[PDB]
């Protein structure tokens, strides 16, 4: 089958990060992207699933606004909701009937006691994300919990990617368990050692690197959450993203790519933005913009620059300030090459990347656990 467009035309998005609604032009093609541009597309990327209409729900509600159509989707363990606006109730059925028939056209034992609850991680709309040790193992796992309502696959694996272990669902509940790593939060870590050397820095850079080019070239979704509290240590010592992500309804927006905030059209290159963020906070002890500001705060991100400490070495300037340029199309790794533009960069010269992934590369920190049952960065 070729990939055509089903149904083009202006809708008032609910911004993700803003409440406000704005103008956007979605373009609804057969592969099952929904996407949606500042401006009219220039007729002038790889598919990626963040956008994708496969398995999602749509719901027409009057509230909060008039002709207002909900795509809700589950993405991986997480549930993405996507608010959307018509001026006439005759758009949104046509909207709505074109997304289902797209959605429907691309089809082509274990229970709560077997666990030990000691900390609420984080809440959100459609659940929560629960601290957990299994009784039987004495491990500790983040249970997903999601409201139900709202084939084991798991090649998913990788060395630096919080592994989803198994899922089950109670009654009225679908709960995700995932690896936990004790080696404590990175943030806690950052914090405490204040600035991470430069080789340091480099270590948690590649293999952040790596996951997020296996998240590209395999998955094809984008992370768009890199940030240092999305950021563990294993009892080895070795990076593990997390997945404890949730929707909230009702700073915060540093870790944001420009084109995020803008509602526009996002890539890839979001992912290396948000590697910037995290690498240029590990070699200067300070995160790039800090304004409290909301509007300043933006501002910040969106034309303002980010200042290098004269501590930073060159190599590490010029990764730093291809990451976090404004626009995605200029920013390392923001082209077609993508990860592969980033490890090319001379700040991982003499990083073997079949090394990093096969986690040969010897970690410059090593947390203090005598196993991973050791909850000594729990207390
Ligand atoms: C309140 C309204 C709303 O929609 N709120 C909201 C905003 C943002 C998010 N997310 C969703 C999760 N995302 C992080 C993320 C991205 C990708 C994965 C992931 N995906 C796959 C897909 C397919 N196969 C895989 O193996 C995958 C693995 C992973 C993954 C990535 C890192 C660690 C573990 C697993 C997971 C999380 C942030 C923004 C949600 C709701």
């Amino acid at each position: 089958s070729d990939v055509a467009i089903v149904k083009e035309g202006w809708l008032h998005k609910r911004g993700e990060y803003i409440k406000t609604w704005r103008p956007r032009y979605f373009l609804l093609k057969n592969d099952g992207t929904f996407i949606g541009y500042k401006e009219r597309p220039q007729d002038v990327e790889a598919p990626l699933n963040n956008f994708s209409v496969a398995q999602c729900q749509l719901m027409k509600t009057e509230r909060p606004r008039p002709n207002t159509f909900i795509i809700r989707c589950l993405q991986w363990t997480t549930v993405i909701e996507r608010t959307f606006h018509v001026e006439t109730p005759e758009e949104r059925e046509e909207w709505t009937t074109a997304i289902q028939t797209v959605a429907d056209g691309l089809k082509k034992r274990v229970t709560m006691n077997e666990f030990e609850y000691l900390k609420l991680l984080g809440k959100g709309t459609f659940g929560k994300v629960i601290l957990v040790k299994e009784k039987a193992t004495g491990r500790y796992y983040a249970m997903k919990i999601l409201k139900k309502e709202v084939r084991v696959l798991q090649n998913s694996r990788h060395p630096f990617l919080t592994a989803l272990k198994y899922s089950f669902q109670t009654h009225d509940r679908l709960c995700f368990v995932m690896e936990y790593a004790n080696g404590g939060e990175l943030f806690f870590h950052l914090s405490r050692e204040r600035v991470f050397s430069e080789d340091r820095a480099r270590f948690y850079g590649a293999e952040i690197v790596s996951a997020l080019d296996y998240l590209h070239s395999e998955k094809n979704v984008v992370y768009r959450d890199l940030k240092l509290e999305n950021l563990m240590l294993d009892k080895d010592g070795h990076i593990k993203i997390t997945d404890f992500g949730l929707c909230k309804e009702g700073g915060t927006p540093e870790y944001l790519a420009p084109e995020v905030l803008e509602d526009n059209d996002y890539g890839r290159a979001v992912d290396w933005w948000g590697l910037g963020v995290v690498m240029y906070e590990m070699m200067c002890g300070r995160l790039p913009f800090y304004n409290q500001d909301h509007e300043k705060l933006f501002e910040l991100i969106l034309m303002e620059e980010i200042r290098f400490p004269r501590t930073l070495g060159p190599e590490a300037k010029s990764l730093l300030s291809g990451l976090l340029k404004k626009d995605p199309k200029q920013r390392l790794g923001g082209g077609s090459e993508d990860a592969k533009e980033i490890m090319q960069h001379r700040f991982f010269a003499g990083i073997v990347w079949q090394h990093v992934y096969e986690k040969k590369l010897s970690p410059p920190f090593k947390p203090q656990v005598t196993s991973e049952t050791d909850t000594r960065y729990f207390d």
